[PDB]
This record gives C-alpha cells, structure tokens and sequence, in this order.
C-alpha cells in the first residue's frame, strides 16, 4: 500500500480536526479514518513528507474540510467572532497536467458558499491584465455571478519550490501572506455579518478542466487551521 499521511507527525494536528472529502463533497474518510492510516493514490505520504492531494474531474475533490477537533462535527465559525481563525499552509504546486486549468488548494466555506478560494490558474485575465501559471485569491462579496461579486487578486506566480500561505479572519477582515510577504490586508467579508457557518478546507478542487481525465496534483509540506 501507499505510505499513509498518518505515519509521520507532521500532520496529525490537521486531520484530527478534518474529514476528508473525495471524490465529490462526499465522505471519504472521518477524522478518526484519517488518524489512523486512510490511504489512497488520491491521498497519501509523497516523497516522506508531503501530503499530497489527487483528483481528476469536473468539479471533483479531494479536500479536507474543517471539522470540530478530537473527533466533532462539522465546525462553523463566524468571520467577526473577535477571534482570529487563520490557516497556515506551504504548499508545492507541481506543474499541473494539459487539461487542468485551476485546482483549488485552500478555501473559506460556508452553509452558502465559497468566501474565499486560492487556486493555481493556467491563464487568467485580471482587471485588464494577462497572467499566466500563477496562484490567485477569489474572494466573494456577493452570492451572484457577476464580476462585481468577486475579488480577484494576484497572489504569485507559482514557483517550483514550497510556497507558503497564511490566511486570517479576524473582525470582518481577510489578510492573505504569501511567502512572508501580506498581499492582501484587510479584505472586507462584512457581507458575511451574520454567518455562523464558515469553516476552512484545503486539498485539490478541480475547476473547469478541459478533459474529464486529467489529474489535478497538490502537495502539502505543511497545514493548520487554528483559532487565536
Ligand atoms: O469559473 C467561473 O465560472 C466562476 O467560478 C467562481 O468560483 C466558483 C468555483 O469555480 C467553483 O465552482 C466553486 O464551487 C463551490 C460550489 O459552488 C459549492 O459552493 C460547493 O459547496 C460544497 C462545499 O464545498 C462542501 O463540500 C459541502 O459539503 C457538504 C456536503 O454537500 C454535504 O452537505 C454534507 O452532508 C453531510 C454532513 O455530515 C452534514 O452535516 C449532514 O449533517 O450529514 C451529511 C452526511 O452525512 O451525508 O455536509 C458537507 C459539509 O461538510 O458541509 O457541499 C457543497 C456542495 O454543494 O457540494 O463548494 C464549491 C467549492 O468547494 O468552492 O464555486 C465558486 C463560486 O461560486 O464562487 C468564481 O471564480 C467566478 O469568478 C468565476 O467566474
């Protein structure tokens, strides 16, 4: 069998207060399962370290998603607490496959929707300007479709080497540090005011593949999601 995640410390912490969620938004593997050696192509032990994320298909996943720790529900958190909720992650994008285009690597989700994505994009245009091979920050001011519902932001171009991110929500507001560096400080999320259901994932969510085959690969040196 392929080398579990579980059989190294470093992410323990992690998937005690995760599920995973693979293929689809459907169970995988409970937080227990996860503890205690859930193994597959799609989630296992890369290289001795790195706890790498599979998937192919049009809006497929395999995502962990934050739950309640030690072995709780679904978790929900509001983005105005007056506590700081930050997940902290160093991520090595690999070169991703002809036929994948945007992988989701972390998020922030509520009962609705997405508050926030990070993704690797293969080409994109934003606020008139051409941007290839890159990591990107969607955030959502609104529930519609529009651009006006939607905060884009550069965040990198993708490197070959571990990148890491630190997302925080404290007070209404999104900062988002990128190898040390903040590139964005202080998002507004008060259109979220009033939501008590939001939670982080991270893993690999496959967005508008050109072929259904292609497998989307994510590696994780590194993941945490605490409150402050
Ligand atoms: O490209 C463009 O055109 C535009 O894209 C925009 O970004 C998009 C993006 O590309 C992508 O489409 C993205 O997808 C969203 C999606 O819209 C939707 O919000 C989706 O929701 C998921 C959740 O992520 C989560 O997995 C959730 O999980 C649920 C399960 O569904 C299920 O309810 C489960 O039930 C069990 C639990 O135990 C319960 O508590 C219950 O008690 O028991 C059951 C059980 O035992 O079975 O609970 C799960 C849970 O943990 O909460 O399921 C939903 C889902 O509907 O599947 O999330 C994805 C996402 O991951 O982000 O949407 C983006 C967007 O709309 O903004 C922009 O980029 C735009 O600029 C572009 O133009």
């Amino acid at each position: 069998f392929l080398t579990a995640v579980s059989s190294i410390d470093t992410f323990l912490p992690v998937l005690n207060e995760a599920k995973l969620q693979w293929p689809t938004s459907a169970l995988a593997a409970s937080s227990e399962e996860l503890l205690g050696g859930y193994v597959g192509s799609q989630f296992y032990l890369q290289d001795g370290k790195y706890m790498q994320f599979q998937i192919a298909g049009s809006s497929n996943r395999c995502e962990l998603r934050q739950m309640i720790p030690d072995g709780g529900s679904e978790i929900g958190w509001a983005v105005d607490d007056g506590t700081t909720h930050t997940a902290t992650s160093s991520i090595v994008v690999p070169e991703q496959v002809d036929g994948v285009e945007e992988v989701t690597i972390m998020q922030i989700h509520s009962g609705e929707a997405p508050q926030l994505r990070i993704s690797w994009i293969r080409s994109k245009s934003l606020d008139g300007v051409a941007y290839e091979d890159f990591i990107m920050s969607t955030v959502r001011i609104g529930t519609g479709d529009s651009s006006d519902n939607f905060v884009k932001t550069h965040l990198a171009d993708r490197t070959a080497g571990a990148m890491s991110f630190q997302i925080d929500v404290k007070d209404s507001k999104l900062t988002i540090t990128v190898n040390g560096n903040v590139v964005v400080n202080g998002q507004d999320l008060s259109f979220w005011d009033g939501t008590d259901s939001c939670y982080f994932k991270a893993g690999a969510f496959n967005n508008n593949p050109t072929s259904e085959s292609a497998t989307a690969r994510i590696k994780f040196a590194a993941l945490a999601w605490v409150d402050h």
